[PDB]
RNA sequence: UGUAUAUUA
């Protein structure tokens, strides 16, 4: 019941050093200490978030403080999550308030304030981080709101440096009926996500959590789609990525090495062969198929054995194939 | 030989 400090805990917050005290306060103390905290800073929330120390306080206030104050805490700074979401330390707090809330009211007010600015916060460097947090700490029926949004401005953010992360946490988070909606959407552009620098990224994404699962729906609706590209795909930049994880998914794998033998040929296999990128799309079918099959292994490595002549030997991919040809 | 992802003191 110690408090010498009372009555300006305010001014405290101007130092680094005066809000690191406060929060060993509220570690220590804990309870009549955030009826005192909360209720000499609260006026200053949105400014105690947004601050390099306050929100320290903020999110040990969160912690400590109850049912009740947090709502008022809530309230207070609804009106604010879009500045307070696109500040480094702002994002910090309102991440932690999200993950303190409690009840649906709590859950209500936040959905409901950031609701029209999902797309936004979305490509944000540090706001896409409090709805990442929407996805991972509610209840799916509250941020069905952020699903709402990024299937409708879905290439937009499955194409973006940030937005393409929460893509990723919407497959993590999502109903069935929300991912099914959601990659109904992407595969509609599967082709130009897979070429893209974040889109791709999207793609393998959706392969890599249907694998976890050992339940495949759209990994059959990509390959689908993509593999009559193989090889052209193969020797582009981001979507030679997308045909090395199919090659690495086993139960697509063979169909698509297959593609390489049939509609590659020899001649696709040249290119292969000699490509920036196709080359170590090569390299995994030979390393794969050698596991996988040896039918197929073996009808791969007599293409490229005889192909494996001149310059080629010398260079470092050409040594990393080379040494791929003989595994049984 | 080839891609993204603030880990605020």
């Amino acid at each position: 019941v110690l408090d010498q400090y009372i009555g300006s805990i305010h001014s405290l917050c101007k130092d680094q050093h005066g809000c690191r005290f406060l929060q060993k306060q509220l570690d220590i103390l804990g309870s009549k200490a955030a009826d005192a905290i909360f209720e000499e800073t609260k006026d200053y929330t949105v400014e105690l978030m947004t601050d390099s120390f306050g929100n320290y306080l903020i999110q040990k206030l969160l912690e400590e403080v109850t049912t009740e104050q947090r709502i008022v805490l809530t309230k207070i700074s609804s009106p604010h999550f879009v500045e307070i979401s696109l500040n480094p330390h702002g994002t910090r707090a309102l991440q932690k308030l999200i993950e303190c809330i409690k009840t649906d009211e709590e859950a209500q007010i936040v959905v409901d304030s950031l609701r029209p600015y999902t797309v936004q916060l979305s490509k944000d460097l540090n706001g896409n981080h409090v709805i990442q947090k929407c996805l991972q700490r509610l209840k799916p029926e509250n941020f069905q709101f952020i699903f709402d949004a990024i299937s409708d401005s879905c290439i937009d953010i499955a194409t973006h440096r940030h937005g393409c992360c929460v893509l990723q946490r919407c497959l993590d988070h999502g109903t069935t009926e929300q991912c099914d909606n959601l990659c109904d959407k992407l595969l509609a552009l599967v082709d130009k996500l897979t070429l893209d620098p974040f889109g791709n990224y999207v793609v393998q994404y959706i392969i890599t959590k249907e694998a976890e699962k050992n339940k495949y729906d759209y990994t059959h609706k990509i390959v689908h789609l993509l593999k009559p590209r193989a090889i052209e795909l193969s020797i582009h930049k981001f979507g030679s990525n997308v045909i090395e994880k199919i090659l690495k998914t086993a139960i697509v794998s063979e169909p698509m090495i297959l593609e390489i033998l049939n509609n590659g040929g020899e001649t696709g296999i040249q290119s292969l062969l000699n490509d920036s990128y196709g080359n170590y799309v090569l390299q995994t079918a030979l390393d794969i198929s050698h596991k996988q099959n040896d039918y197929l292994y073996k009808r791969l490595s007599e293409i490229v054995a005889p192909l494996l002549v001149g310059p080629i030997r010398n260079t470092p991919h050409g040594k990393r194939i080379i040494g791929m040809l003989h595994l049984d």
